[PDB]
């Protein structure tokens, strides 16, 4: 039992017309959701008849469903190139030709390159002429290049943002006979029950904080968070500098894909050539932000079977529920009971978005809520208690490798100490760029 | 009538100072705003005298006003260039000079060019020498270039961010005599009425979510949202890579404008030259985010009365109102009545920021609030009901082209099925970069 | 006294264990925090005995503690380069060698330079040959370049984001015996007192708005806000395009530092060479966002003891408090008293992130809350009133240089006019890039 009640009243509702007005006297209880696992135990008494009725209302979960917005596919790409050098006055290497080369025109040096539907480009670099470089003509020679992209892996990744976060509070309700039911509530919503009604009257749940983020789906392999804003168009140095509208087009490096300017770099070396890319590896990004991840005590994880991502509040929930009881009002509420907590472990890293996981062993005799805090109240642990002994865990963020933090916890208001002690690893500054490519295939030596 | 009351009590208020303490007995009611169009119907009874009065409070709107922060003007620019190639040892084409050319040095080749206050730069590219390139000297020739920018349109765009979102809750109150009045409430605000007072005692409204955004003003042509962080300094590939401190500076491409480094590309071709830019077209950006736009159930629109932008809550409203009645208390509240709802149409795109529009026909016999949800509650619809038949719409976000979703709706709690069905279009990945410029005009 | 009460009730609470029940009758009040400085004055009456008790609850502060995530060090860097031009067939200037030069290979031209652990790179640029350029050989000459980075100042900056914002609400309570005490509340937290309990039963405080941001620490000289998303990897044109894992690595410009590609530009001039950078100056960014800073009525400032940054609500506080009194209930609450307010000054910028500071002179005869709004309610002022005459200030945001805004204010609901007037300065579009570097030191052949 939890002490969740905020107000208790009697209210008459009148079906105004249909010429014959009907009134219903309802007992009213304004209660707080409190936290996941918190349970209001309400003994009701008949307003009119001498009758009693015991009700239990439990906050089971608080979820925000991500309704997706813009979306694209991407993957790991690598350049492959063909090269050929012609001396001045040989082949296409005349007057303006080399300096005038366009991206979309394939050189005659590569007449075997047929019809392509792959991301590709063509280049011509002026190299040295004269006897010193194997030519009779002393004017600049021409290095012709043809380059296409290819998928390193045969898997792709879909990046998307979230436009809507649709709240759903779920409650478990125990009736007088002990029969259990669940209900779902949206913002400003009401459900009817056997004994009256329950309504989410004030809702303060949402994504709040100071960081923009986005998500990645790996088909059949889960989701990942990206701790950066969703890039709307392809930009060099960002996730999605190459992007497509389908998984298959990533794998084939189809030409319908978009890419930011100048992603392919060229190192002319007379008769040798290197074409390289220094692109963001989206799979490295995925492995870091791999779900579940917790940010501002929202835990983002894969939905039941749904797919798509939800944000779970596994601790405190900020919502007011209005309870109306047909012809019954509050007689008394059930008092909270004390719990015993022991420290189990602290695992993870410091100065990182993923944070650290602290685990507790919590022993009690009734359902309720453990609340804990450090001295200055910068850390806050909120975990469920039950009849028996269960292990509960939540994410915390620290900025120090050697953690030794004293907390004060209780389920019933009498605080006792508890020392959280652990060793966290550092995560050194990283780069997601990966070099790809190398020597070209020389066509005519 | 909407069912909004959460508590009812009597409270006494006493003055603590003065020649004498005065006491006031007041009935007190705590209600939820519920949603736009929701109306609380309260019948009051006298606490000491035997009297009744009927009172009605309606939530008319919930607005967040944008108070702007940093701002800048931008637009569409194209490059114009002059070119002149000199053989080595001719003109300025001496020793180090070509490879040492500064952006702010104008070549003697272009003396005919007047005094400028336009964004401009100067380049020198080494080119081939010898008889093959029209020169006796075999050393590199010098291609001298003078480039300036010009506005492509004679209009500009103003980009800004929002630092403050200030809440204004608007209520319609009907007194006992049927007299209607309007009040506006901000955070922790109270306003006195004929019959007591009403105060916004708890406010949970605000901009939330996982996206940062900014806005654009097109002078005389409304507003647009940008689904991206406001960039505070000029950056290539971003809105505002060229920016100014005024509209007139954009139109004249004034030299006071800032631009990110290396925005003009050069393709030297001996005696031909191309100077191009690949700039973000801000007008393409404006059109895609043109207001009104909905994000996380906030509808962004131009404020009423000329300018600034606003965020409207057109469905759910999360706010608590404390009502105080002088010498009166709650007798009873009005019950909600049922809605009939029919699905009209569903129009728009999927997997897009703008979303899709569901339209419904709602028939009722009193003012209230339609509430609808799909099977797993990932979709939620809140629209106002009235006496009679009205069309109500709201934005939803889907991720599939063929939508067929069953909803359960009600105004009074008696839920009935409603099937939303339709076809949404795809929005293929886009790029706002547009190529501009071309060949130089050749001087000799 | 402030009028903060929202509801009042009686509840009976029963303990279920022991295996006989004890029941306690309690009076209940639901009040709003209202604002910093708001004070609820309750006189209580006995539920069973006839007795009176006096109680005072005051909102002292509402804080959001930043728990940090990813962090990195950065600073100001400048390049220094050595150059030496060799004619073709002299030194290493053979065949392919110049066009094939790798970044981490040091030329023989600079053997006199010892080995460094500094960020550095090496280049080779082809230049003109023949008699025109000081060579007998007509083939291209080689300009060899060795560049290294160095810190411009002997100080560094630490950039970080905030993953968690942990709420602490602070109340000052005067109990039945006149004893004054302070208590702290987290989300969904409860505290037992001499007279019952107070719980933070609904919390709507948190960071909201349409902007992402991050923070910088200047060691021993405070903090600054950055009005932009935290960049998770080094990127050109962004804060942190060069970044390190320690302060000492910034000062020594250590090679362990990461940098975005292509940060050093090269201008080869046959026997002259310039190496430059166009880097974001982080100290200019720091100065612009130096704390305290206010965004969406949250004031960001350094914590006391200077451990982290904090977000203060200095005006409105959106929170509901459930008060429970053992064997007592609400008799009456103290009425609000009136304010007189005079406009002092208006100082700051328009169309700026920092905004402008409005200062007011407020006179009252009791603690309370001044509330003000302009004609259309787009501007909102909430300041604390006290016994006597005090200066109160807060940040507003305007978009015009000549401000003249008409407000209506009150503490007790009786609105009176107040004219806010002043001149604000413009902050013209800026660029934080600063050019650094210059000519190389030329080695004698
Ligand atoms: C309010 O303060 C009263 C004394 O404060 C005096 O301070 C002077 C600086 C000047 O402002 C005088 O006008 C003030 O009277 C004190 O007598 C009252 O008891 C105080 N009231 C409360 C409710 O604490
Ligand atoms: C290639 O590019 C040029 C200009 O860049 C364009 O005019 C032409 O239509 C393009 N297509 C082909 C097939 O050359
Ligand atoms: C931490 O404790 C939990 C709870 O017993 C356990 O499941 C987990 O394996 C522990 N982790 C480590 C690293 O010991
Ligand atoms: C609580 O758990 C204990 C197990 O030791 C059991 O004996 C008791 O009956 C349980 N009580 C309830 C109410 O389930
Ligand atoms: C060119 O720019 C430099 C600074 O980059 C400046 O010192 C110099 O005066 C400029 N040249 C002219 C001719 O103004
Ligand atoms: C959809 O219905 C709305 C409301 O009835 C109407 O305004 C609109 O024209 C309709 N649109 C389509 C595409 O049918
Ligand atoms: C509904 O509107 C009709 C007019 O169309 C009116 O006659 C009737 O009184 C209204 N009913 C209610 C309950 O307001
Ligand atoms: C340059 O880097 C390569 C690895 O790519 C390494 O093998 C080589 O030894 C490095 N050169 C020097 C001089 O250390
Ligand atoms: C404005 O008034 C405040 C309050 O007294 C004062 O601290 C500040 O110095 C004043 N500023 C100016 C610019 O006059």
């Amino acid at each position: 039992c939890s002490e969740l009640i905020q107000a208790s009243s009697r209210i008459t509702t009148c079906s105004t017309e249909g010429v014959n007005t009907k009134c219903r006297l309802s007992g009213t209880a304004l209660i707080r959701a409190g936290s996941v696992g918190a349970e209001a135990c309400l003994m009701l008494k008949g307003v009119k008849e001498d009758q009693t009725k015991f009700l239990k209302i439990k906050t089971v979960s608080s979820e925000l469903s991500c309704r997706e917005g813009q979306s694209y596919w991407t993957g790991s790409f690598s350049p492959k190139c063909l090269s050929s050098r012609r001396c001045h006055l040989v082949g296409e290497c005349h007057v303006n030709r080399c300096l005038s080369w366009r991206d979309n025109e394939t050189s005659a040096e590569f007449s075997f390159v047929g019809e392509s539907t792959t991301m590709r480009e063509n280049k011509c670099f002026e190299q040295c002429g004269g006897h010193g470089c194997g030519c009779f003509n002393v004017n600049p020679s021409c290095l012709f290049v043809h380059t296409y992209l290819q998928s390193v892996r045969k898997e792709a990744l879909r990046v998307f943002n979230c436009i809507d976060w649709v709240h759903k509070l779920t409650l478990e309700i125990t009736d007088f006979d002990g029969s259990v039911s669940t209900i779902d509530l949206g913002a400003s919503s009401s459900r009817f029950t056997n004994w009256g009604s329950v309504s989410l009257s004030l809702d303060a749940e949402g994504i709040s904080g100071s960081n923009s983020f986005s998500f990645i789906e790996s088909p059949g392999k889960g989701y990942a968070i990206v701790d950066e804003p969703f890039s709307e168009i392809p930009r060099q140095g960002f996730l999605g500098e190459i992007r497509c509208n389908s998984e298959s087009s990533v794998l084939s490096a189809h030409e319908s894909c978009l890419r930011a300017p100048n992603l392919i770099s060229y190192k002319p070396m007379i008769d040798q050539l290197e074409c390289t890319t220094n692109l963001i590896d989206p799979f490295v990004v995925f492995e870091r932000g791999s779900l579940p991840q917790t940010r501002n005590d929202k835990t983002f994880a894969a939905s039941k079977g749904n797919r798509g991502v939800q944000a779970f509040s596994k601790g405190s929930v900020q919502a007011d529920l209005t309870l109306m009881f047909d012809n019954f009002e509050v007689d008394f509420v059930g008092a909270a009971v004390s719990c015993d907590a022991a420290f189990l472990n602290l695992t993870g890293c410091y100065s990182c978005n993923a944070g650290a996981r602290v685990c507790l062993s919590i022993t009690s005799t009734g359902t309720g809520t453990l609340s804990a805090h450090n001295k200055d109240g910068s850390l806050h642990i909120v975990l469920p208690s039950e009849n028996g002994t269960k292990d509960q865990c939540q994410i915390l963020h620290f900025t120090v490798p050697e953690v030794e933090e004293e907390f004060m916890y209780s389920c019933d208001g009498d605080e006792r100490p508890l020392l959280v002690k652990g060793t966290l690893i550092a995560i050194d500054p990283f780069d997601d760029r990966r070099e790809a490519g190398g020597e070209s295939t020389v066509v005519n030596p």
